[PDB]
DNA sequence: CCGACAGCGCATCAGC
DNA sequence: GCTGATGCGC
DNA sequence: GTCGG
């Protein structure tokens, strides 16, 4: 909020690079710069000042100078009024429509949500669902609803087989007051490093909790769910992970992104699967893990895992 | 100067 | 029909 | 776009 003008500018630049220019690394550069500035506890008076922050270089410092002196960015104002670029950028807000699809659509005169509605045959299954729940997917989920959603998931999972273990991770596990989606990690003692995932998904569809499917395989389900009453439709992912790699998965999918990076950087090598020792760099076999604390013993409650 | 910049499952396409 | 590449979300 | 070897 203290430098919201600058961070919004950088975020807008970020999106354009990712969505229109298809330059993912420049997207991430702008985001990294936006993040380090948003955490900066002073009102920025110059680009030179911001330049001192890691992730802010010459080009962004120059842009900040323009923004501070004029209250805007010339090229950013031009991009906003550009029909092609703004349409491409907007279409990517539809889940399933990335930079490639967005560009192709705009190339053939398809630029709006209404245009998408008139051209259903040109959309794949995922994109049709993204279109259908466009507004709902951009809503956040209050913790109270997440709790009700957790109630349903844990209940139905245990009814299928009481030996399943299910954990809602992500921001919810970190105790966030709101969440963007629901991330569920699933395991079963019969699965280590059968159709375990299918049976869970089917039961959730049976009680009319899961309403649509974006993608589904033996280890990962991505779909849509809805609380009964009208509640917005929500995004839910369910991952089946081997029992012996469960808690590494729980750690990884709990977050936050900043905490995860800082944890393995201050670590051994830690990925989503295992933790293995490193010698000349030759990684050994995975270490035995039966809890989150074991990783730390090689502690931070989820409540404080922002960094 | 110049390469890194995370890594994975699934859906779908390109090539054969 | 197949294998591998690409797009996509996250 | 920025960083760092
Ligand atoms: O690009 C990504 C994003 C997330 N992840 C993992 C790490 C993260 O902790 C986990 C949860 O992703 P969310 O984007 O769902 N993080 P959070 O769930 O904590 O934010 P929200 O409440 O917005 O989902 O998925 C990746 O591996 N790659
Ligand atoms: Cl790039
Ligand atoms: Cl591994
Ligand atoms: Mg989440
Ligand atoms: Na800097
Ligand atoms: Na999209």
């Amino acid at each position: 909020t203290l430098n919201g003008g600058i961070t919004d500018m950088l975020t807008e630049l970020a999106n354009f690079e990712k969505n229109v220019s298809q330059a993912i690394h420049k997207y991430n550069a702008y985001r990294k710069a936006a993040s380090v500035i948003a955490k900066y506890p002073h009102k920025i008076k110059s680009g030179a000042e911001a330049k001192k922050l890691p992730g802010v270089g010459t080009k962004i410092a120059e842009k900040i100078d323009e923004f501070l002196a004029t209250g805007k960015l010339r090229k950013l104002e031009k991009i906003r009024q550009d029909d092609t670029s703004s349409s491409i950028n907007f279409l990517t807000r539809v889940s399933g429509i990335g930079p490639s699809a967005a560009r192709k659509f705009v190339d053939e005169g398809i630029k709006t949500l209404e245009d998408l509605r008139k051209n259903e045959d040109k959309l794949n299954h995922h994109q049709r669902i993204g279109l259908k729940y466009f507004g709902d997917f951009e809503k956040r989920i209050p913790r109270e609803e997440m709790l009700q959603m957790q109630d349903i998931v844990l209940n139905e999972v245990k009814k299928v087989d009481s030996e399943y273990i299910a954990t809602v991770c992500g921001s919810f596990r970190r105790g966030a007051e709101s969440s963007g989606d629901m991330d569920v990690l699933l395991t079963h003692p019969s699965f280590t490093s059968p159709k375990l995932l299918h049976q869970v998904v089917e039961q959730l569809q049976k009680v009319h909790f899961i309403t649509d499917t974006l993608s589904k395989g033996e280890t990962k389900f991505m779909g849509v769910c809805q609380l009964p009453s009208e509640y917005p439709h929500r995004r839910i992912d369910i991952r089946l992970i081997p029992k012996d790699q469960y808690y590494c998965g729980v750690l990884y999918f709990t977050g936050s992104d900043i905490f995860n990076k800082n944890m393995r950087a201050h670590a051994f090598t830690i990925n989503k699967y295992t933790i293995r020792p490193l010698v000349t760099g030759v990684a050994g076999e995975p270490l035995p893990v039966d809890s989150e604390k074991d990783i730390f013993d090689y502690y931070r409650e989820p409540k404080d895992r922002s960094e």
